[PDB]
């Protein structure tokens, strides 16, 4: 937010795959209002939706270290299967290499 | 002017598999050195390369604007063919929807 706060050194990516258009529009509320407060809360850095098609986007956590990304991912582990019970979900995660701005 | 709505950031993603891990470092310097350096000057705002697997990663670029976003891409094709050569890979791209931090 206000502060530079930690290096975001490791990257979470959640590709998320929606039935329909406004499934997919309602899902992306619910991790704008609910989802993304939750995850910053829990030690998340930052998080942004990102749309590809009508119906699918990326979701994308910045974390301060892998150790934050496990303990996050751990705690919601159970709202991620029920995710999964509605969307086709693929994660992918790793360390930052390098960032040029 | 004057009615002109808010203009969303455009997220680029370059996911990449190569067959060998000496390509895969190659790509990254490419990416770091190369590419990265020519789509900021030309008005990107940023850049990271994220490892997700042992030659997988992804290449995340944060343009101002679509416009911007679509007319750098369209200089830069040598760039891109020259990663082709090395890797399997997929790009995304879309609007940013949201940003919470
Ligand atoms: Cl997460
Ligand atoms: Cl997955
Ligand atoms: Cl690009
Ligand atoms: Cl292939």
């Amino acid at each position: 937010g206000m502060f530079a706060g930690s290096i975001p050194m490791y990257i979470r990516v959640v590709s998320i795959t929606a039935q329909s258009k406004l499934q997919f529009d309602m899902t992306v509320t619910y991790f704008e209002n609910v989802w993304s407060p939750k995850v910053i809360s829990l030690g998340a850095i930052s998080a942004e939706f990102v749309q590809s098609n009508e119906n699918s986007g990326m979701y994308i956590i910045h974390y301060p270290d892998k150790q934050t990304a496990i303990s996050v991912f751990d705690k919601i582990k159970p709202e991620v299967d029920e995710v999964r019970t509605q969307n086709r979900i693929q994660i992918t995660e790793g360390k930052r290499l390098f960032r040029v701005d």
